[PDB]
DNA sequence: CCCTGCTGGCAAC
DNA sequence: TTGCCAGCAGGGG
């Protein structure tokens, strides 16, 4: 069980820190500020990612192991991987011929050959 | 406290 | 269309 129950929604947590942090989703409080562009964020880790992706140079990026797409955030590569390079049991037919593929990247690359 | 990964709106192709 | 992005919560220290 988790005793700390949010007074506004159905969220509940085991400790007060996370309930306080969740309450920022209701109050709209943004405690953290980028010292460069003065944008504000709900969490400190979000601000750190903002400064890395917007105000830092020479930042290494993540190449997809199955195509040449380069993606800035590792989690966004996950979304790419789950969308483009994941098995589709029901398959997808080319919109120009009867060829069927089981990953979206294969479908899109084949369709381009027409 | 911080690190990590997921989420859906939204520019930008 | 999909990567960019801040919002967001779980988990470990
Ligand atoms: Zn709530
Ligand atoms: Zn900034
Ligand atoms: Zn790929
Ligand atoms: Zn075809």
């Amino acid at each position: 069980g988790s005793p700390f129950q949010c007074s506004l929604c159905s969220y509940a947590s085991r400790d007060t820190y996370k309930l306080k942090r969740h309450m920022r989703t209701h109050s709209g409080e943004k405690p953290y500020e980028c010292y460069i562009c003065h944008a504000r964020f709900t969490q400190s880790g979000t601000m750190k990612m903002h400064i890395l992706q917007k105000h830092t140079e020479n930042v290494a990026k993540f190449h997809c192991p199955h195509c040449d797409t380069v993606i800035a955030r590792k989690s966004d590569l996950g979304v790419h991987l789950r969308k483009q390079h994941s098995y589709i049991e029901q398959g997808k037919k080319c919109r120009y011929c009867d060829a069927v593929f089981h990953e979206r990247y294969a479908l899109i690359q084949h369709q381009k050959s027409h």
